[PDB]
């Protein structure tokens, strides 16, 4: 067996965290290999 | 087996290569059917077989059954806990986009990372798991947009 898996933190909301990213509206579809392509 | 958000590394590539995230909840590992293809996973000295999947969602499970069932309420910013490879866990805070679909609407978070980062959990206010970051497009500037992609808890 290959692969293997490690722990790396607790899930809990940070209060002190960097907040960043846009917030875009898409228009996609996504195909039976489960990838999404844009309808732009 | 402690809850947690987890690495999954592999050794066929280079030296040890972490491939994706994933997050261990109620005994089960969760992460994106990308970043496994479904083979068995380690732990220790254990070993974690699939017990649900589906390429079409691009989610597994391993040891049980989907457990992950909370959902963005459509309204709130929510956090990435991405795991970059080589990198310590940073919760970044983030008000989703959308992807609009003939099926429906799914929030969208707009954070570039590597693809590595895959299967990392995405968190309301409670430190509630409302999707796995990893699958998604590449826009017009180069940089990645993930579907805020969760499962059904049966
Ligand atoms: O490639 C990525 N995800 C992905 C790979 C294979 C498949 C799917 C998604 C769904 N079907 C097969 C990816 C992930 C992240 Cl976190 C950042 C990225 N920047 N550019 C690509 C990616």
């Amino acid at each position: 067996v290959d692969m293997y898996i490690e722990r790396a933190g607790d899930i809990t909301w940070e209060k002190d965290a960097e907040v960043t990213g846009n917030s875009p509206r898409l228009d996609v579809a996504l195909d039976e290999s489960g990838d999404f392509s844009l309808v732009e």
